[PDB]
């Protein structure tokens, strides 16, 4: 937990459904450069199981394909942290989400937080919400982010964002 901010009272059942990864920032340029970057992933939908786990359907550039992956985020004791498995075990921290418009989340790594941590600004619609990106930038002023990608509405609608 290098990330100091976290959602209190998260109703994971309420973040269910579809999302666009409007912004992404990483603590390392190398995590977000080419589309093949290891953290250049595009959320599509968030499926919370009844048991409380969180399915994430994301797009991701695999080879020359915009490949669609599905990652399962297991619940933890903290309602706002989830545990994707398991090259190393990565936490998925939810920082802020009004459920209806935006959702700020970060994945870090337990074994190396500062050298690999990506955060993202999800939004419900394919618009450019400045109130959302501002909150995103507020949350990141305190983090060691070295790359900051931002997409345009027409990019949001294509797969893997172009
Ligand atoms: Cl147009």
């Amino acid at each position: 937990l290098i990330v100091t901010q976290t959602m209190k009272g998260l109703d994971i059942q309420k973040v269910a459904g579809t999302w666009y990864s409007l912004a992404m920032a990483a603590s390392d340029i190398s995590l977000l450069d080419a589309q093949s970057a290891p953290l250049r992933v595009y959320v599509e939908e968030l499926k919370p199981t009844p048991e409380g786990d969180l399915e994430i359907l994301l797009q991701k550039w695999e080879n020359g394909e915009c490949a669609q992956k599905k990652i399962i985020a297991e619940k933890t004791k903290i309602p706002a942290v989830f545990k994707i498995d398991a090259l190393n075990e990565n936490k998925v921290l939810v920082l802020d989400t009004d459920y209806k418009k935006y959702l700020l989340f970060c994945m870090e790594n337990s074994a190396e937080p500062e050298q690999s941590l990506a955060c993202q600004c999800l939004v419900r619609t394919p618009e450019v919400d400045d109130e959302a990106l501002e909150k995103f930038d507020k949350a990141l002023k305190a983090l060691p982010m070295h790359i900051r990608l931002s997409f345009n509405p027409t990019q949001l609608e294509e797969q893997c964002h172009i």
